[PDB]
């Protein structure tokens, strides 16, 4: 599924995402959009043998399993094909863990350097909450 902005920043506000330890909605729906252009099946391969799933690129190496890289921890406990759904509870519910984890929103690369110092509420302005 493609998301549109507005549609995607409903959906996460009603998954819990507004200001969850300390980030307001616009800095996630910045970061989905850098990080997948929207599209809950963008995955991307990484040089260490893992792979980016998702509206999130949530990273095989430490958070999902796929079967099929070495070194996997699962942290999130899910297959990382459930992370592809239209659905984004998964993604949501996995997000929720990675930025408990420690460094907050620092695990996306795409957030890290395309949103962090701008004025992220912009990503939300015009939506009806
Ligand atoms: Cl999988």
């Amino acid at each position: 599924k493609v998301f549109g902005r507005c549609e995607l920043a409903a959906a996460m506000k009603r998954h819990g995402l507004d200001n969850y330890r300390g980030y307001s909605l616009g800095n996630w729906v910045c970061a989905a959009k850098f990080e997948s252009n929207f599209n809950t099946q963008a995955t991307n391969r990484n040089t260490d043998g893992s792979t980016d799933y998702g509206i999130l690129q949530i990273n095989s190496r430490w958070w999902c399993n796929d079967g099929r890289t070495p070194g996997s921890r699962n942290l999130c406990n899910i297959p990382c094909s459930a992370l592809l759904s239209s659905d984004i509870t998964a993604s949501v519910n996995c997000a929720k863990k990675i930025v408990s984890d420690g460094n907050g929103m620092n695990a996306w690369v795409a957030w890290r350097n395309r949103c962090k110092g701008t004025d992220v509420q912009a990503w939300i302005r015009g939506c009806r909450l």
